[PDB]
């Protein structure tokens, strides 16, 4: 609706939720869509019940559950991003919606990561990739992205923050896994070598911020780059 | 409006393939959309390569592959029927499109039954429905049916017929599997006990055709009821 759509990308525990929540406080032209998987990461809604189970099922047995979890993660995202469109930033002069991650990290980071680590077989990956393509087109381009903000960070800054977040299930995450996630983020967003099936993406503008230096009290220079990035779009 | 949509529903080997192969030829204004599954079961397309695979895996282990099959089956059925509704009968005197089965068959006969057969656990079946509900609901006027034609064959007949069809992986089909699909079509289409989350499935006219008797060289009376049926549409 004239709305500027910006995805916040980055590895686990770089500080996306930290950042996004900051951004939404600085303006009423600025809203957020939080990552469904994070809300799952716990009357209650029929989606969290579903998300709660599949999420723990994934911890126990990634090889049994990744296709199922990926398709539900993405679905939950598609419908949440479409529902912020149709009722957030009602109504503004400069409206920005910050997606916490995007249907593109769903597939080109995580799903891909699970496939390359053999948690999904070829049939499941190609089905997902076929499922992802189509789900996107029918219920699609009104979420086409105006820009991407990459909350970059060495993978060793992230486990620090995992350890820092006081979450027990995550203490177990290996450096090599984060380093797996991290590298996939650099090729997509630092080297721009990952070619996706999406034409307009190759020419989506990217803003790279270093979140190594803790920002949570000291975020103004990071915010200035967003604002300066936002005027260029 | 203004291609009429009519689903042909029936037990496995009840005579659907054969009734729509016969129907297609009778009117230039009539076209058929067979289902993905029917066509998998025998360089292929992506879907063709994936569909053969997930059928074969589902045969070998349903309680691992049902969610996956059932998601990809219903997705491709929607995509096959979208094509036709978008490209065929473009403008012709009185267009009626015949669907081999529908997305309610996918859900309320096949998915439903595998959950009851413990091939889909609660979370899979919850997720399966969410996605079916929310999605079929996005294009809301579009794949909606103007009629249903039910072919009532008996499991023995359908059995006596999976026989005459002599496919191999189909001799592996037991008679007691056929008995609950029957019980489900009767309950949904004839008895009308079945509650569905698409309210208009209560209004929609249903033509039931006792198709026990053979009908390759004697279909006139059936087509005769078919034309009659549509003339009330
Ligand atoms: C946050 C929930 C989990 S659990 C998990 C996982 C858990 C255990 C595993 O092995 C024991 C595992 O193996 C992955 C190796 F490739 C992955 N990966 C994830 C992330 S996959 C993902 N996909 C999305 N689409 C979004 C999102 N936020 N995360
Ligand atoms: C980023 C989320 C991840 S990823 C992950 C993981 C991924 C890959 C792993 O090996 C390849 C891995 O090894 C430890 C699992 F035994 C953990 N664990 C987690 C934490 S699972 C979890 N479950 C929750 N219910 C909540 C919560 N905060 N985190
Ligand atoms: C060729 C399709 C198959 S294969 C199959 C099957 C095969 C072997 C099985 O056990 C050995 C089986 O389950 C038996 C115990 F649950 C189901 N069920 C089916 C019916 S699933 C289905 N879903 C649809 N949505 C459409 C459609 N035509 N068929
Ligand atoms: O500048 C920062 C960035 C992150 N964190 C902490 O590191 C953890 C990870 O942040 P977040 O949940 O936002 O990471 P995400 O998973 O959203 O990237 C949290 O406990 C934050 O409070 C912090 O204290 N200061
Ligand atoms: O009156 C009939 C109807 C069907 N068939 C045969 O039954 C087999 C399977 O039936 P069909 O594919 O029509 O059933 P569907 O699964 O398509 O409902 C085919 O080899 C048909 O030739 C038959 O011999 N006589």
């Amino acid at each position: 609706t004239r709305i500027k759509k910006i995805s916040i990308e980055g590895n686990i525990a770089a500080g996306k939720s930290t950042f996004v929540n900051i951004l939404k406080q600085l303006s009423e032209d600025w809203e957020v869509v939080p990552e469904p998987v994070a809300r799952w990461s716990n009357e209650l809604t029929m989606e969290q019940k579903n998300g709660g189970n599949v999420l723990q099922m994934m911890y126990e047995k990634p090889e049994r559950w990744s296709f199922t979890f990926q398709t539900y993660a993405c679905l939950s995202r598609i419908r949440a991003q479409l529902a912020s469109l149709n009722g957030k930033l009602k109504d503004a002069e400069k409206p920005v919606l910050f997606f916490e991650r995007s249907v593109y990290s769903d597939r080109y980071i995580f799903a891909s990561n699970l496939y390359e680590s053999e948690s999904m077989n070829e049939t499941e990956w190609t089905i997902y990739q076929d499922w992802h393509d189509w789900m996107n087109n029918q219920f699609g381009q009104s979420l086409e992205l105006d820009g991407i903000i990459y909350l970059q960070a060495t993978p060793e800054t992230c486990l620090h923050r995992i350890y820092l977040r006081g979450r027990n299930e995550e203490q177990g995450i290996p450096l090599e896994y984060l380093e797996k996630l991290h590298y996939k983020h650099e090729s997509w967003l630092l080297h721009r070598t990952l070619k996706t099936n999406f034409d307009y993406l190759q020419e989506v503008p990217i803003l790279t911020l270093d979140v190594n230096e803790d920002f949570k009290d000291k975020y103004e220079s990071l915010v200035e780059k967003v604002k300066e990035f936002l005027s260029t779009l």
